[PDB]
């Protein structure tokens, strides 16, 4: 369940996000969902460099 159909090819504000997770393994399309400070989420290609960079960043916050 909870799937991404399309990703956000816009720009990412690393200080705006609060978390991330990977959508269910059931989904035809894999995506990384970031969650912003205001509860909203961004569907992101896990193969985009800036996405992999957003992930790296976050994790270092812990």
């Amino acid at each position: 369940r909870e799937c991404c159909l399309e990703y956000f090819k816009g720009a990412i504000p690393l200080r705006k996000l609060k978390t991330w997770y990977q959508t269910s393994e059931d989904c035809s399309r894999d995506a990384i969902v970031f969650v912003t400070v205001q509860g909203r989420a961004i569907c992101s290609d896990p193969n985009n460099k800036r996405v992999k960079n957003a992930v790296k960043y976050l994790q270092s916050l812990e």
